[PDB]
């Protein structure tokens, strides 16, 4: 016998991915309808330019608000 088990989700850069770098985060957006986060300067990058923006995963609607971009990449 000895057997074991575990119930805890532990790991280094398996449970915050971005979904428009794939890079682990910490602080940003995430949607409610799929369950994705993704960085500040991803979520702008992905709803710039546009009216309505849309879940890069679910592609539903976004129900949260959009992000400013910096002076970088342009
Ligand atoms: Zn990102
Ligand atoms: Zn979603």
């Amino acid at each position: 016998g000895s057997s074991g088990s575990s119930g805890r989700e532990t790991y280094p850069d398996a449970v915050k991915i971005c979904n428009i770098c794939h890079s682990l985060l910490i602080q940003g957006q995430s949607c409610e309808t799929c369950g994705i986060r993704m960085h500040l300067p991803c979520v702008a990058k992905y709803f710039q330019s546009n009216a309505e923006p849309r879940c890069p995963h679910c592609n539903d609607y976004w129900p949260h608000e959009i992000p400013k971009s910096g002076p970088s990449s342009g």
